[PDB]
């Protein structure tokens, strides 16, 4: 039940389904990881109410109905991913993602209206240069790309960002049981992942590993979004991303770069100054 | 004020770099030193009263020290481009920002928080990242590696011991200088003299052979030079390594609207870093704290 734990172990998942979405490499996952939490959250929520005295669950419609935004930004945020991937190549578009950090690091102050010191702005900064310094490509063409690509991959951050940030906002709005809060999310979910197909095939082990493991990540991150914030979030997210690429050296024995080197350096420094207490930056 | 001479050492370190590529000079620069700094000690002894001025040898003596280090420095320099090509040389060369760092504790025995220590490290990351091999490419024999590591510990313990040197004592400015650039130009002339010696003197006579651009850069490395020996003296060897490498980044960022050379966004990040490492370093503790 410690928030940094659970952000641990975002990381170490958020990296597994890294490797093992590879490892899948010769569509209907998301579907099935939706309703993979939702099950998972409905029988701890039934559980919960058969096991406590008290559950605390706002079943008005005013609050209920907040649940389907997120779905609808996410929607329209795999349309803008598919829209810029037409502009720019994926690595552009990789390294335009990391802006997201930014993102999510400015609505958390206006959307969210926490504050944040100087350090911690810097650190925000500090770890999306120091993902996109790991992500420069070892010894493509960025710059080259139509200005729809470049304003579509700024867009898709926003969305993404704002995704993120009101589902905190919805977790924080109310005094809920997680498991409740989880329930009425994932059920516009699993809603709008019927409605996009709407609109198994060869399904193996590692196939089922990363159903598990993509709904496991993702009820990580409720837990975040409720007690804890996108920033931890974020960094959880990143730090993954730095560990998929260790552990690329080890197993898929690709190269190492010093920008790999470089943007660990550049992550850590950029997690103490965020994370450290301010008597300990200071001695 | 400090921060004028740290930021005066930025534009001519970058002068400097831009002259360059538009060498015997370090002779020519060292005697502009000298000569400068005579000057203004002759006239400081005819102006005032007194000037502190520690005339016995325990003190004297050891403004030897830089110009043997220096001298050692520069042929593990040569030695080291000996095993590695000049790319791999270069981006060496920013542990010269670590290794002032740790001296500085240690030698120096001077105070750095965690902020300060995250920024050193910040900022010979930022540095590297700016000069980081993109899309000429032999990095990643251990001769090399030891040797420029080496390289770096000698640069910074040269620069180092310059500070303790000016700051051992409340002598003059213009006497430490005269004390430290004689043995200088003693050594540059010492180096000049086997250089020839090394051909047989078979060129032209020796004494005889010791454009405007060519003055521009002996001048450019002169002033450079007699700031920072300004900064060893009342600013520390961490503001002069600031000085270097923002110099370092105006350089690349110049050689784009001047020479038109290859933008990359691993200059852009590389700024950005520095730009932050600057700030955690010189920024007062509770500015970092506010909202």
């Amino acid at each position: 039940m410690q928030w940094y734990l659970v952000a641990a172990l975002l990381t170490i998942l958020t990296s597994s389904q890294g490797i093992l979405t590879t490892l899948s490499q010769s569509a209907t996952i998301p579907f099935l990881a939706e309703l993979f939490k939702l099950s998972v959250s409905g029988f701890f929520l039934w559980k919960e109410c058969r096991t406590s005295p008290s559950v605390r669950m706002t079943k008005e419609w005013r609050s209920v109905r907040l649940y389907v935004v997120p779905s609808v930004i996410y929607l329209i945020h795999n349309n803008v991913q598919f829209a810029t991937l037409t502009y720019v190549d994926p690595s552009t578009y990789q390294i335009m993602g990391n802006l997201k950090i930014v993102t999510t690091g400015i609505l958390f102050r206006l959307v969210l209206k926490r504050k944040l010191s100087n350090i911690q702005w810097m650190a925000i900064v500090l770890l999306a240069v120091g993902t996109t310094t790991s992500q420069v490509k070892g010894c493509d063409s960025l710059f080259s790309a139509p200005l729809e690509g470049y304003l579509l991959g700024i867009l898709s951050a926003c969305l993404s960002a704002l995704a993120g940030v009101y589902t905190e906002y919805l977790m924080k709005k109310n005094n809920d049981s997680l498991y409740w809060q989880n329930v009425q999310l994932y059920t516009f979910g699993v809603i709008f992942n019927m409605g996009w197909l709407i609109y198994f095939n060869g399904y193996s082990i590692t196939t089922w590993m990363v159903v598990f493991n993509l709904g496991s990540t993702g009820l990580l991150v409720s837990w975040l979004m409720k007690y804890s914030d996108n920033i931890v979030k974020v960094y959880s997210t990143s730090m993954a991303m730095l560990l998929t690429m260790v552990l690329s050296i080890y197993l898929f024995s690709v190269k190492a770069t010093i920008q790999l080197f470089l943007g660990i350096i550049i992550c850590i420094i950029s997690l103490q100054m965020y994370f450290m207490p301010v008597h300990m930056l200071i001695e």
